[PDB]
């Protein structure tokens, strides 16, 4: 009569990596690196504004394509590649900083700045900024001389921020195609604009000259901006070539901005976005895109990092039981992880030990619950996919992102291998612990055969075997019949 | 007659986190994330100059509030929120870069540039820079036309650097409230400035215009600065609207610049500073301020990460602790592991010094390895008072948040891993003591299953003592014990 | 008659650091932090181009020292400290960004813009750019005026990028010594230069003024650059003080840019370069230069981190090594673990191949996993020769120091952890061998406590050999040994 101990096993198994070995077949494993993508912008539960053809900066100045976003409000702002910030040819200074400001703004709220004028024309328009006939930026005023070639009077206009949050102030310098046109619109003489506050202090002079035609015009209206603190006053002093602001902008609250090219899905929910869609995953790592934003798994270079969720698969190592003095595993033990297999006059019985199985299962389960977590830290865009940022700061950004990518790749690899080593050694420890427990139960009534079996030197029926398995065996009841050998 | 052996335990332990479980009670644990803060700037043994109402940049130009900091010398420079770089309204170009240059300069040393002026007037003053009545920047001079109008003659002034270290040259451009004021101060037509040294070059045209009233005045004097190399000659070609430099600045040595709002305490000593005070700690992590400077523990998001310094606590890997030994002994106060024998003379409970001192030395080794101090000093690249450019600020915040994530992860994983190996370590020591006793008794005792050894012969107190200090001889009792 | 289990040892081991102990002697160890460097630039099979006295930016403008590099092509670009971008005194705007663009460009390819001028001069030369006598930049034209004092007409020359890649458009602004010189060269009045396109706009103006002379000349010709997109059109509207471009530059492919001061060696091959030479190593870390570029081991502050490649050395966690086995056998030079038996035929000592090869395979796996090459190439964002802006330089230095801290911590923790698991691993193997012999002897032998087995029967040499190769039948001797 004998009672052997063993562990389960499967036919195929799954290879993993450890601290000492590469390609260890374990019974079960799960992936930690996300490779699956939702090719949509999951926007369920979030106020979403798809800008489309309106550029994010245009919402402050107001070209015809931005007429519906002049006072938008959203939790998720989507920039599109076909978006344009300007109707009249030009660009912004410190454009990317303002884009990053508006992505988190949660929307904008315009307020009249109270600029009245006397002695100049205030209805400059163009065929590029076309609404009905010929129009201009909805939030701006193209100030021209009162008549053709007349002298533009020296003016100075101020604005007080009576609110509790800073205001976004944008003005424009007009760059004519020639000095003759600048005199035609503003009169002869040098033109100068001065913008001053308590934190800002800059001056601007236009630059007449020929340029390649953009949208059909060779002039260039450029836009500049500042943040006016509460109770602070902004002052402009100008005598021509000045696009005056009409309404200031105030940030509503909180949001996040992404640049994408896939459709919006209001029935899907997500928190991690990139240009190709939404990354929905509980895994701690992802190998989709290093520039993902939101609450995302850490980007890593590796495509797959299998974490072992089971013992070493030994079909037909610190503690020497699994894949040790126990030659192989039991492919039929589908009842648990560790188990008993007895042979007596009734012969051949296989049961499972619930305590050790549930112990290893609880340990690996706690490990998975520790690794499968959420990073509540949100990251926003500092790069730009449609309009590349400056070369130097872009190289610094790329360098930093690559360094962090190296760090997280290392931490992910080392983490996976280490946890796999501890998993295998842990299951081994549980097998050896169960074996030691049975040896301690039988005491002097049985002997070890070296293969994990116990030679019981007395007669042990199915009730006696069941007495061994549930720790009700009393060695003194057999300490003489068994010890007669 | 039996001899048991076990481990110590306490009623109220300390819950820690491990690689495989959260809330494991251990006997003892220590904190690795610092939270206590000294509400003062510990500056003992350091030359400290509190700028107060004086701005760091003003020390180069010299407003009335910086007349005593014109040649300061310190190891720790402290910027205050009430500081101001100017008395006449204006601002510096590349102000933050110059601030970072002055923070680590160890002070400044001025030297007369030797500018003499024939013709033009050089005593321009204002009611914003008040000393005696109306004064100007002590290191600058306001050049004006000879009379109340007419012409300001074109002039060129050149300075040569006769030092071995670079010099700090700071000049100023004056922006009048209107064209009429510029014509009154310096003359009708265009005003032009030109600064040239090689590896530098620039021209400047003033921009008259109405600015908001700061200190009652609407003009704006904005300051520019270059760094002269040895033997390098700088030349200024101007004809008005030029704030001339009177003395150049030289960097003394090395210091550190912090921005705080708490008082200075020369009683305590510290090397890690921030706005709220001084972080004096030996712990490797801190959750006080992510922008701390100097030699600091690495900032982490977590506010508490308990490191286990004891075994698993079991009140009343290797399977001894919390395994076949059902529980621990709160009475065992002499050590971590011990014996408890039951014979004929009574009951005994002693402690084993080898295993206890072994585990204590091991966990002590972990402690010594973890509470390491980093000799890497980090400088200030942000500004709590005057916010930097939005783009470079977003990049700096982005990098700092990335590093914070890295160190938070490393701290969590380190704590959990060290706790796991600590519990497994103590368990291993218990198992090793048990196996040592088992091999020591040989065939004269048996295992009952709960960490005890039934001795099948009479074993008095001296026999138990022989078992404890490993002087027990099995052949002395083999003949009697074998019969059972 | 007894049979003992043991492990090897050496007289003088190597001390390493573990998670719980500093200075643990192990049998063998290997270095993980590289210090040795080849003091040459190993560019075997890379087509190098050593600029020498030519500056990297000059290859776009074409001073006399860059005449042979006007259309260079390479995979590794080496900048020297003696390199100069200019022959006439001047500099570049956004020079560092353009240098970084040219380092990874793989070379440049020039193409004639196709500019034709009328009524003006186009042969402006100088004695500083000395080819035959007085010359100028090969890729530039110095537009002047015919007589000593005429007037530069308002001109506008445009170019259209006809190729499917961006074009580098470098023009120049001339800054004269005085107003009289600028009027002598270009006429009189306010001179302006405008460069427009799709991603660009700007506004350039000269700056006449007194200036110290470099190379005997006080003028300053500065160069500004542009990146036209395919099908994009650039336009220049100028009226004087304009150094016109001649040919445009196109990036050939990809390359690497390093700054070094050592000779070039076409024999050795390397992928990691720094100012001192080439780092040829497979170790995961290096303490040579933190600014090394290419595919390098990660820089760390520590100079040496010894990885344990053997068991703990015990001369004369699982309790076997340095435990109930008192010491190791220096005479066991046949393997890691071995038997030492004593019977009647004499005294024997053999080695066990299973456990030895097992531990060797595990530690070999650790070495194969740690000794790994990083296929991530890092470019040059600093400048050892010219230096960059102070603010972006402080940000770059700050980020680099942070990453260096992270990799130093990870290196320390990695080495200590791997050493801990290695020692515990070999200990585990020894214990497993011991328990295998214990289970193998069944009831015919008894443990002695010091790692040996007292055999209670007569076991000759063939019986010992049967024990060593797992062919010992305990039933052969069970009746004989049971009687004792
Ligand atoms: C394998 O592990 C995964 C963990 O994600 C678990 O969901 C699955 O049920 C496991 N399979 C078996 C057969 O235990
Ligand atoms: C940074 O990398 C992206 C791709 O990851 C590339 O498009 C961009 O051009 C890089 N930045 C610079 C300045 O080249
Ligand atoms: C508990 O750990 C702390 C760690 O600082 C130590 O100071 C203290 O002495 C320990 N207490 C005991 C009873 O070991
Ligand atoms: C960076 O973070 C600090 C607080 O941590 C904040 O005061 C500052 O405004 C942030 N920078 C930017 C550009 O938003
Ligand atoms: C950055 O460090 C290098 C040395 O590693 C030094 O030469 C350089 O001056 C530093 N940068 C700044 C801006 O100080």
């Amino acid at each position: 009569d004998k009672i052997c101990l063993g562990h389960h096993a499967v036919s195929n198994g799954t290879k993993v990596n450890t601290l000492t070995e590469r390609g260890v077949e374990v019974v079960n494993a799960t992936e930690t690196v996300e490779r699956t993508n939702i090719p949509r912008i999951c926007s369920k539960g979030k106020r979403t504004v798809d800008l489309g053809q309106c550029g994010l900066l245009g919402t402050i100045t107001g070209p015809p394509q931005c007429d519906q976003f002049l006072e938008f409000s959203a939790d998720l702002i989507i920039e599109r590649r076909e978006g344009s910030d300007v109707c009249y040819p030009g660009k912004f200074v410190n454009e990317e900083a303002l884009r990053q400001i508006l992505r988190e703004s949660g929307g904008i709220d315009k307020e009249a700045m109270g600029f009245t004028y006397s002695g100049i024309r205030t209805n400059g328009a163009t065929s590029a900024c076309r609404r009905s006939g010929s129009s201009f930026y909805a939030e701006m005023k193209w100030l021209l001389s009162n008549t053709d070639n007349a002298a533009f009077p020296q003016m100075t206009k101020s604005y007080k921020n009576t609110r509790k949050n800073p205001a976004l102030i944008v003005w424009g310098i007009h760059h004519s195609v020639s000095t003759a046109e600048q005199t035609k619109l503003y009169g002869s003489g040098n033109k100068l604009v001065t913008v001053g506050s308590s934190n800002y202090q800059q001056s601007f002079v236009p630059s007449p000259g020929a340029r390649p035609q953009v949208n059909g015009l060779s002039g260039r209206i450029d836009f500049h901006w500042l943040m006016l603190n509460p109770n602070d006053t902004v002052t402009f002093s100008f005598n021509g070539a000045f696009i005056a602001p009409d309404r200031a902008s105030f940030l509503r609250g909180k949001s996040m901005g992404i640049q994408s090219g896939v459709q919006v899905d209001a029935d899907c929910e997500g928190d991690c976005y990139y240009s190709g869609g939404t990354i929905i995953s509980n895994l701690p790592f992802q190998n989709i895109d290093s520039r993902a934003v939101g609450k995302c798994p850490r980007y890593v270079k590796q495509r797959s990092l299998l974490l072992a969720t089971g013992m070493k698969n030994v079909p037909e190592g610190l503690f020497g039981a699994i894949a040790g003095f126990i030659e192989n595993g039991w492919e039929g033990l589908i009842d648990g992880w560790y188990g008993f297999r007895h042979q007596n006059a009734q012969g051949e019985g296989t049961a499972a030990d619930y305590k050790s199985t549930q112990s290893a299962i609880d340990q690996i389960t706690g490990k998975l619950n520790r690794l499968i977590e959420k990073t509540n830290q949100q990251f926003e865009l500092i790069d730009n996919e449609f309009t590349e940022v400056e070369k130097q700061i872009g190289n610094v950004i790329n360098w930093t992102r690559d360094s962090i990518t190296e760090v997280w790749s290392y931490n992910a690899e080392l983490l996976v291998a280490m946890e796999n080593q501890h998993t295998i050694d842990l299951a081994d420890s549980e097998m050896d612990k169960l074996y030691e427990r049975v040896k301690r139960q039988l005491r002097e009534n049985a002997e070890e055969d070296g293969t994990g079996c116990f030679e019981i030197f007395h007669k042990c029926d199915d009730d006696c075997m069941a007495s061994i398995r549930n720790n009700t065996y009393d060695h003194s009841k057999y300490r003489e019949e068994a010890m007669q050998n």
